C-alpha cells in the first residue's frame, strides 16, 4: 500500500552442501533501479549510415551502418557474473568446484516510487521533487520470448555490480533488416568501391511492440511483481581446464637410456633410430617414426582463418574462432585471434573513482591449452624427402598472393571429422551467463559468449516503462509532441539464480593451482579512502583436468 | 485504493482454433484516455444556420442547418476496426478467414487519476500539476440503450488506434428536431428561393438528460468499472467477394467451334444463328437468343437515381445506394456513386508526423461486381426492330428534362422482387463494426455503415464526465457561471472483442488473391525516425466465391 | 500434419497471390495448353536469435 514496503532486499549468497559432494550455490542479489521517462513516447526506425569513415580505402572493418528499432522502453538485464557473485564467492566455486550447473532464474520488483520534478524558476532556478503517488511504473515480462532476444552484456550494460550503489536499466531497441554492399580496398586502392546502402527486404521486415505483444502490468507504489521461477536447460559447466596437446596424448616412447645425473642438460633418450622404430603412422610412405609424426586419436583444436571479414546480406563481419592462443609464446605482446577483450565502465568493474572517459578493458587468456601458433605451422610436399627443400614447404612465412603480410596460415582451416574441442570458459565479471540458441535447423556447437546456452526454454526479457504523465493540455490530432509532467521512477529488483556444483578431489602427488589474494593484488579488493571501488577481472578453470 | 493498481494493460489478440475450421479471435484493446471538465455544466440546445452559404443558388447540397442538444458528458466509442486490429492482425483474417461472427464485447476503466491545474502566475507564469486524491470521474454505461445512438465512428470521433498514444473520448451531442424548407435552384435562378428554418414541432420533441435515465458511478482512485459481457445477435459477415453479372450465370453456350491455334484472336464460336437457337428468353415477341437476351434466374444489383437529394421535414438529404461500381470502368478516374469515402486525423491513420489540417481520406472501391456502369445501360422500344432507330432507344446520352448532363439513368431505379445483392464489406481500419437497427416497423435489408447490425440488442453506450471540483465561492442562487477548479482526468479503459471465424478452403487449381507486404507499400507498416505512423487502409473480402 | 502460422509483427508479412502479370499461369489455353510454373515456400520471416 501506500505506507508499506511490499518487498526485502537480499544480497547474500548461500552455498548448502548436499550428499556426494553437491552443493547447490544461490545467489541472491539487489539493487535499486533509477529510471527516467522516455525521451519519446513512440516507436523510432533509425539508420545509422558512417560511410564517410568506410569512405577511406583499407577501413572496411570500420562499418557500422545499420537500421534498429528505437522503442519507448527500458530492458531490465542481470546476466553478467558481476552481478551475482563478487571475489569473495568466485575464490569459492573456482578454487574448490569442478563442474558448474545453472538451475533456475526468478526476479520481483518492489518498493516502486514515482517522483515528478517542478522547477520553481527562481533567482537561483529552484526545483522541487514531489511523490506522485497514483502514478504508475509499467513492467511486461515477456515470457514467450517473442521479442528479439538482446543481452545487454554485450554493450556492457546490465545491472551494475555492487550492492550499495543504485543502478539504472537500458533503453531497448532492437535491429531491423536493411541491406548494404560495401567492397574492401587498401591504401591506395585506385577509385571508390562501392559502398552502398541499399534499404530494407520487403520479405525480411518485422516490426515488434511490446503493447501488442506481452500483457503489460502497472503498479502504484502499493503494488509489487515477481516473475516466478524459470528452470534452464542446460549443460554443465567444467571448472577446468585441459593442458594436453595432441603432442602429449597416449604412451609416451620407452627411453632407452636414462640421465645418471641431476642437470638440465641430463636428457634421457629414446635409444632408436627414428627409421627403425616401431609404432603407428598415417604417413604410409614413411618410415620415420618421430613425435610429429606418430599417430595421436583425435585431434585437440583447430585452425581457422585470422582477422577475416566475410560478407553476407548485411555487410561484412568478423569470423568467430572457438578459443585462441597465449602461453609459451602469447602474452599481452604475443597478441592473437580467439582471446575475447572487455570494454566497461564505473558500474562494471572501472575504478569509481576514476576520471576520465576511456573504457577499461582486458583481453582473456583463458587456461585450457586448445589454441595454435600459427608460426608453427608448415605444409610440405607429399614425397617427405627430408631437409625439405624451399619448393617443397609452404611456410607460414612465404607469400600468398603475393602479399608480403599475410600466409597460408591466415586462409588456413583445419577443422574436420576428428575435431575434439572445449566449450568456453567463464569470464568473470563482465561476461554473460547464459544464451539463447540460434532458431536455426543445424546449429551452433558452442557460443563464444556464454558456457550456457539454454536450448529449449529461456527466461523472457524484462521490460519496464514509466506510464505518460498527461498535462491538462493534450491534443491527440496534433501533429506535435506529447507534453509530460517529468516523472522519474525508483523501484528496488531483486534476483535469485540457482547453481549446483560438485566439489573437486585432488588426484595429483603436487598441488594445483588457486586463485588467492597477494600483496600485489590485495588493493584490488577494499575500496579506497574517497570510496573509490574497481572489480578487477579473474579467471575460472584454474585446475587441470586430463584430456585422455 | 490509493496506491494500488485497479487493472492491467492488454492489447493482444489472441486467435484459438477450434475444431472443424473454427477460430475463436478474441480482441484486446487498451488506452490511456485524457478528459478535461467541460465547458460548462449544462444542457444547451443549439441551432447551426449556414442560410447563407446556401443563399446561393445551386448550393442546396451545402445544408448544415439542424438543431442538436450539446451535453456536458463524453462518449467512450471503440466501434471502429482500427481500435481492434492491425495491419498484421487484419491480413491473418482477411487472407485466411472465409466467414466473421461478432460474438460479445466488454470494456472496463481503471487506473483512475484526478488532477488540477494550479497557476503559479509568475514572471514566465508558471502551473503545478497536483494530484486530487478525493474528486471523483462519473461513469455512466447506459445498457438500456435508452439515449439516442450516436456512432462516433460516422465522425472518425472513434479512440485512437495506436496502443501507445494516448486518447481522449468525444464530448456527446445528440440531433433535436426541427422543421427547414430549402428548395433547389441553380446557378442563374432568377430571384431567391424558399430557404427556411421553421422551427419545432412540438409533438416530435425529446430532450434527454444521463442523469435522469441511467445510474451514475463516481469512480475516485482506489475505483474501478467494469461493463459486463455483452452478447451480440448477428448474421455472420462473408470474406470473400462474387464476381458474377446477370452475364456469368450457368451454362454458356455449347461452341460448335473452338480455337485450333493459341492466340489472342483466336477465339471458338457458337455455330449458330442468334434467330435459330434453342434456349428461353422473356423476350416473347423475339427469335434472337443472344446472352444479353438469354433468360437468367433473377437478377444481381440494382439500379438505383444518382446524386439524388430527397426532401422531408428536415432539409434534402442524400439517397443511398448499397454498393457503387469500379473495376474495367472505375477508378480513382471513373468515378461513381455508392462507393464510401472516409476523412481522418492523426489518430486514425493520416500520417503522425504530418503537419497541416487537411483530412486524409479515400474512396473504398469494394471487390464484388454487384454495381452499375449507367454508361451501358438503355431502354429500347419493345417492337424490337433491331439496328434500333433513334427514337425507339433512349441511351445515357439522350437528355431528360431538356437538360444535357441529366439523362435516364440518374432517375432510374431496377430494384425489384428478383434482386440480390449482398451486404457491406468491412473497411479496415475507419469503418464501423456493428451498427443499431432502426426501430422501424419494416426495416431496411442492410446498413451501408456496418456489416453487423444488431437488431434484438446492442451494447449501451458509455459515457464519462468529470464530476464538479467547485471552490470556496459557490452560489446557487446566482444567474452567472459555477467556478470551478481546474481538474482533469487520466484513466485506462480495456476492452474486449470477441469474434468467431471459419478457415478457408482452396477449390480451385489457381492461387486466390492474398494481402501482403511489398517493396511499394512496405514503408506504411513501420515508423518513420521521428516516430511518424500512419495505417494505410486495407480491402476485406479478397477471394472470390461463386454466387451460382 | 502441419501447424498454422501466428502474427508476432505490426507490419503484414509476404503472402502468395495470383496477379495481373501472372494470372495465366493459372489457366489453361485456348488450345488447352497447361503450365506449372514454379513457386517459393519459405515467404514469411521468422527470428533466429
Amino acid at each position: 500500500g501506500v505506507g508499506i514496503s511490499t518487498g526485502t532486499f537480499n544480497n547474500q549468497t548461500e552455498f548448502k552442501f548436499l550428499e556426494n559432494g553437491w552443493v547447490e550455490i544461490t545467489a541472491n542479489s539487489s539493487r535499486l533501479v533509477h529510471l527516467n521517462m522516455p525521451e519519446s513516447e513512440n516507436y523510432r526506425r533509425v539508420v545509422v549510415n558512417n560511410m564517410d569513415k568506410t569512405a577511406v580505402n583499407g577501413n572496411m572493418a570500420l562499418d557500422d551502418i545499420h537500421a534498429q528499432i528505437v522503442t519507448p522502453w527500458s530492458l531490465v538485464d542481470a546476466n553478467a557474473w558481476g552481478v551475482w557473485f563478487n571475489p569473495g564467492d568466485w575464490q569459492l566455486i573456482v578454487n574448490t568446484m569442478s563442474e558448474l550447473h545453472l538451475v533456475s532464474f526468478e526476479q520481483e520488483i518492489f518498493n516502486v516510487v514515482l517522483k515528478t520534478v517542478s522547477e520553481s524558476a527562481t533567482q537561483p532556478p529552484t526545483k522541487v521533487y514531489n511523490n506522485d503517488l497514483t502514478a504508475s511504473l509499467m513492467v511486461a515480462l515477456d515470457s514467450n520470448n517473442t521479442m528479439p532476444f538482446t543481452p545487454a552484456a554485450m554493450r556492457s550494460e546490465t545491472l551494475g555490480f555492487y550492492p550499495w550503489k543504485p543502478t539504472i536499466p537500458t533503453p531497448w531497441r532492437y535491429y531491423f533488416q536493411w541491406d548494404r554492399t560495401l567492397i574492401p580496398s587498401h591504401t591506395g586502392t585506385s577509385g571508390t568501391p562501392t559502398n552502398i546502402y541499399h534499404g530494407t527486404d520487403p520479405d525480411d521486415v518485422q516490426f515488434y511492440t511490446i503493447e501488442n505483444s506481452v500483457p503489460v502490468h502497472l503498479l502504484r507504489t502499493g503494488d509489487e511483481f515477481a516473475t516466478g521461477t524459470f528452470f534452464f536447460d542446460c549443460k554443465p559447466c567444467r571448472l577446468t581446464h585441459t593442458w594436453q596437446t595432441n603432442r602429449a596424448l597416449g604412451l609416451p616412447p620407452f627411453l632407452n637410456s636414462l640421465p645418471q645425473s641431476e642437470g638440465a642438460t641430463n636428457f634421457g633418450d629414446i635409444g632408436v633410430q627414428q627409421d627403425k622404430r616401431r609404432g603407428v603412422t598415417q604417413m604410409g610412405n614413411t618410415n620415420y617414426i618421430t613425435e610429429a609424426t606418430i599417430m595421436r586419436p583425435a585431434e585437440v583444436g583447430y585452425s581457422a582463418p585470422y582477422y577475416s571479414f566475410e560478407a553476407s546480406t548485411q555487410g561484412p563481419f568478423k569470423t568467430p574462432i572457438a578459443a585462441g592462443r597465449g602461453g609459451a609464446q602469447t602474452d599481452e605482446n604475443q597478441a592473437a585471434d580467439g582471446n575475447p577483450r572487455y570494454a566497461f565502465g564505473r558500474q562494471h568493474g572501472q575504478k569509481t573513482t576514476t576520471t576520465g572517459e576511456t573504457p577499461e578493458r582486458f583481453t582473456y587468456i583463458a587456461h585450457q591449452d586448445t589454441g595454435r601458433y600459427p608460426e608453427g605451422d608448415w605444409i610440405q610436399n607429399i614425397n617427405f624427402n627430408l631437409p625439405v627443400t624451399n619448393d617443397n614447404v609452404l611456410l607460414p612465412t612465404d607469400p600468398i598472393g603475393g602479399k608480403t603480410g599475410i600466409n597460408y596460415t591466415n586462409i588456413f582451416n583445419t577443422y574436420g571429422p576428428l575435431t575434439a574441442l572445449n566449450n568456453v570458459p567463464p569470464v568473470y565479471p563482465n561476461g554473460q551467463i547464459w544464451d539463447k540458441e540460434f532458431d536455426t535447423d543445424l546449429k551452433p556447437r558452442l557460443h563464444v559468449n556464454a558456457p550456457f546456452v539454454c536450448q529449449n526454454n529461456c527466461p523472457g526479457q524484462l521490460f519496464v516503462k514509466v506510464a505518460p504523465n498527461l498535462t491538462n493540455e493534450y491534443d491527440p490530432d496534433a501533429s506535435a509532441n506529447m507534453s509530460r509532467i517529468v516523472t522519474y521512477s525508483d523501484f528496488w529488483w531483486k534476483g535469485k539464480l540457482v547453481f549446483k556444483a560438485k566439489l573437486r578431489a585432488s588426484h595429483t602427488w603436487n598441488p594445483i593451482q588457486q586463485m588467492s589474494i597477494n600483496v600485489d593484488n590485495q588493493f584490488n579488493y577494499v575500496p579506497s579512502n574517497i570510496g573509490g571501488m574497481k572489480i578487477v577481472y579473474e579467471k575460472s578453470q584454474l585446475a587441470p583436468r586430463k584430456l585422455y
